[PDB]
């Protein structure tokens, strides 16, 4: 922080004494079930060596957790979102550049506990017959405990370049009715992958043995709302003051299937079975300070 | 945050040097037990590319937890709110668009604990006869603990489009007199679903064996107060500067029944038995900057 | 929050560039032991579509926990506050409306912990006679822990309408000398309800066997201080610009009786035996922006 | 809060564009060991319906924990503060009224954990004689844990009227050298009440067997410093613009006695043995806006 | 803090009444997978004894966790980032000096817990044959628990001089599917270093037996984004007002190899096998207050 | 704080309406590996009875943890920083005085927990021969737990005078691969002091058996960055308005040696084996408000 280096708070930030031009652009992709919104802000601070554009990609990508197939009461399939992505890319010929972005990747942590216990104990015995007994023992124990928090989804900043940046919100693991957590690779010899399995031996239709979406991560059904920021810089002398930027909103879906063996249910998961991509091109005019699509 | 990208805090927010027009609209639906309030704000920021309207849907939907039937001292039913909903919808022909909303869906988390412990122990015994003995053992144990916080109700942002947005506050699970928690699917072979069961073997009227509402989630009886925000954007060049919007408040009720078998109480829950829907149309005038109903 | 939707903080609030008229009105009802105070504020923000009145109901309702009944050395009774209530009501011939209120009902939560532990263990034996023994075992353990905070009293917003609103602060449960907690329905076949029982079999007069008030929630004796806000809106064009509003402070008391069985004390609690109601009518003059009683 | 009802923070608070007159009045009561200070503030806000006075009662009431009597090396008495009080009272003929006060009584809370554990274990034995044995067992256990914080003293707002208000800071319980906590009613058949007993059977004089004040709550000896605020309102049109008010600081002392039984020390505590009361009359002049004594 | 020494907060910070010149410089090194960004700020505060330049090094260094070698189907190697580094260096003939930097090294802590427990117990036995038995035992145990928080990566400020400063974000340890944590030296006689081993006995090829990056620290694959600040001071009287400075971004990679023994997988880790170094020269003009590359 | 004594926050702080002159002074001692920086601020507040100078000693003292000697494969030595110091001293004849400093010594705390548990248990047995047996036992246990945080290094303010002040950051204790913590006096009869011992029985060279610096406190190798502040006051009437002040940066190193006993490694630590001192004289001119070196 500025105070850490003996400088007045906010002394180095961009934007003072500048008229900022903002805008909102909304597009709804019916086919892909994606409400896409860009909130932009042009900051041409004359004390900064370049023009700036802050692009905030928001909106909501529906989860679309749903039973898609049904082949009798012994087999059914469920499509669920294993990943949500938002990406922005400047064509290779553009002179404007990706300068910053937020959020980024944070270093995870965990707690480790070590415990050493020593003990001693005596013991005197007897009986209505007169026999007296003795007992002397000792003991040592060593325990280790690992503790860490696990989000249902992890938010990751994909490796950016000066032309592209993106985020992927990926399924990590999830609790299924107080059990697990389970993930895309969970496997049990008898039940297979129980990720979204409602009952283990239930006698209903396969299409009715999937976990209630209300009892699972809300992102799986109702969806995920992006809230990422990208900063693009542009030289005021750049010969071409118009820039195209392509934005992708994506949903990757896995295929979770249930089938009745003959004594119980067994689940299987197939990764990245489907990918729903919605692409949009935005035109940035650095002179008029407007963004359109 | 702005500070994260070296920009002066608040530099990109809308609303500066702008006269904001606000309003309050209250309607009480006696039949559906719903106090509905709209607090709106027109922000026509000339440095922003579009006109803006923030609609806050507040007020409160009565829970209406109550015994509705009694077929003898051994039978009785209780209606309760399993879900509260608020939805805003723009007729498809409108040029105005839903641009943002709050709250949104957050990523849930869980704590994982893993413990590994091993130890050794010595022992020496004897009797008042001179006999000497000894014991030597070792042991290992692996434990896993899952910790998770579960609210009585979950607040979910339903998948929005640029014409419709909504929230549903759904019953998740609840503690019943220090036991459980129980949910809509809880099932015990002897007592069935004990969600709102006061006593297991009580010898009183069935209509008197339902949990005291004061000992259950206050939303079930007294109700839930929505506090949602919806932002609508409008092109300043739009030929028609009037927009219609329907706002719907809803209550979904389950049917919880108790019956005496012969030796104890057994409860059953029927999902979404009743739906109370209260819709209202508002007129948005972007030129006069007022909302009416 | 405004920042969540990219709007300058406070841009949407009411009251700027407005002269606010405030007032304080105090009434003490001796018979009912209630210090009733209304702190009001008229906000006529011309950029808002309606005049506003914020009525804050404060003061304090004495608890009045007291051993009021003594029927010999084996019987005595204690009157105590099971509920405190504050309600505001606009007559049916009024055009003004209840628009908002605070506090409201919050969604309660609880923590759930699931633990699975398994282990193995060896063992060898030997005596001074050559005998050698062996032992091998295993074990599995599944545990569940429910954790949740329980306030002595719960603050509830009763289902409001556009004409009436109210709150009730109700007794939840309480710790009695490191035991319990107990509530209005606690029952033990030997001691009955031990809610306010000092000793289980002490040899003193019944009137002297109730918990010291200093060892119980202070709201029970000294009392509860309301701090509720109600906002009333009024159209500036309504013919009548005067509004009557009735404010009611109430205390509901239970009867906790103790009696000597022959070997120990036994308590019984009678719900809502008394209701102390204190009502007062106030006159609201929207033109003079004055509230009087 | 104001933000919860969509109003700019501070919009309804009193005091703007007003010249506030303040003052300090100090009195030391040597006989009762009480440093009494009144810090007052007159706020005659013309946009408020009445004149206002905030009286803050501070200072410090010495604890005075001390051995007062000594009858041989077998008996001694210790006087200690079980309660500190501060009260303000307007004579009944005054038109001024008590309007608000702070702090007030807050709702206490407790944590209640419930745990259910199921266990299964096998076992196989054997000896150097070829004998083979087995062992199968199951188990279940239910546990409950109560957790809550206990302050050494409780700060309570006594039930106020429009003429009188006061607070009592009362002794709750206290840890004695890692044992207890003990309170005024603690009793052990052998040692009686061990609240301030240094040793259970030390060979010193009774007068030397009381807990070191440094190892007990500092309020018991060095004292308690009140920090209470009282708000008084006054009609601007009242014919008599002078008001009298009495302020009382009080200390209630218990009698803790120790005596050698012949084999061990035994303690006894007598409640409210002494009361040290210090009253003082102040004159409030609402026109000169000054308080005097 | 300034308040700790009775000085008005911020009184000693630099920057007031000064026009600050800022800039952004972005470079993408395709070969080394590094997005490099410099955000600079010239602060020539005339009340400060020297010219000042704050250089913030940001951007992102891709992790590049990837299978690089595959000698058959039973042996493969994975290259992963064991360290990310950022360094700035002024040629030794420069008069400008490194003055401050952030972050720096913080003192780590850990919790220590010591428990001493002792107990006594009795036991009276009997049987149908009339035989009566007894048992009196005692025990004493001493436990020690160490609680420590361990980040996946540590952020370290390397020892700076007035000409060079650098930071290193080094791999610390990491959890592998609930096990471990493992580090660069982890070793098991049977499986070797299991750091990124997916399965212990899987029959897949070596290249398919590495931990899925989504289940490992995100810095390993997607990468790390530096956010370091360096302060350079310059004498205003210096004859040469131009300064060269080199900024180096680096990634050090380890080589984790897996090979099938014949019965299970075994891993080995080779430290600092590869180093990816990306350096760039910048020119600082203290008079024009600009940085260029 | 000011608010605690009813005074406007910041009312008594120094610096308002004053032009503060600041400066940076950097010196790098190559031989001692110390980057020394002084950031000063002259505050001549005319409403304060003296001129003030706030001297902030920052920079960084390299740790320099390193293997310095290797005499055979069975013997090697390691030098490590057991203490870092920064001291400021005004010559005996100076009229200026040290007035304040930060940080200072804080009172440490620890948590103490005491538990008392008792219980009963039954046990009815039986066999095929018809033998029916039983068992009744009792048990009581008392345990106490000590909990407290232990920083790797403690930061201590050395006893100041009006002429000198200083801080010492001393090694406290440290975890070695989840064992310990160990300190300068740790001693095991078999391994001696294992503070920085990598392995207990490893077969590599002694010089290779020291803990990886990345697995130890970062201050040991990369170093410690002082962030201390001292305030010097000066009478404006003092005859000599020039003041000399001497500043010392110091590192005290211990000698940790490892030797092979022929069966295992054994460590030894010698305290304060070496001391590295860097001294600098600064000239303070109170009239020109400049500090130089």
């Amino acid at each position: 922080a500025d105070s850490d280096i003996n400088i007045k708070t906010g002394t180095t930030d961009i934007g003072s004494n500048t008229t900022v031009k903002t805008g909102d652009l909304v597009t709804y992709d019916k086919e892909n079930g994606m409400h896409k919104k860009v909130f932009y802000s042009f900051i041409d601070d004359k004390n900064h060596n370049k023009k700036l554009l802050v692009i905030r990609t928001k909106g909501t990508i529906a989860g679309q957790y749903r039973v898609y197939s049904e082949e009798g009461a012994n087999k059914s399939g469920l499509a669920w979102p294993s990943a949500f992505k938002v990406q922005l890319q400047l064509p290779d010929n553009e002179v404007a550049q990706i300068s910053d972005y937020y959020p980024r990747n944070s270093i995870d942590t965990k707690e480790y506990n070590s415990t050493l216990t020593y003990g001693f104990n005596g013991n005197v015995t007897g009986d209505d017959t007169g026999k007296i007994g003795g007992l002397i023992g000792a003991n040592v124990s060593i325990g280790h405990t690992l503790k860490y928090v696990q989000p249902d989804f992890k938010t990751i900043l994909e490796s950016p370049t000066d032309k592209k940046v993106g985020w992927k919100v990926i399924f990590n693991n999830m609790v299924n009715q107080n059990w697990g957590p389970y993930d895309r690779d969970s496997w049990n010899p008898v039940y297979g992958n129980q990720l979204f399995m409602k009952t283990r031996n239930g006698s209903m239709k396969a299409a009715d043995n999937f976990l209630d979406p209300n009892k699972a991560s809300s992102l799986l059904s109702s969806g995920f709302s992006p809230d990422f920021a990208t900063v693009i810089t542009m030289d005021r002398k750049a010969s071409k003051q118009q820039t195209n930027i392509d934005v992708i909103y994506e949903r990757v879906r896995d295929d979770y299937q249930l089938h009745w063996t003959s004594t119980n249910w067994k689940g299987t998961n197939t990764k990245d079975k489907w990918t729903d991509r919605s692409s949009e091109r935005y035109k940035i005019d650095w002179e008029k300070e407007e963004m359109t699509n």
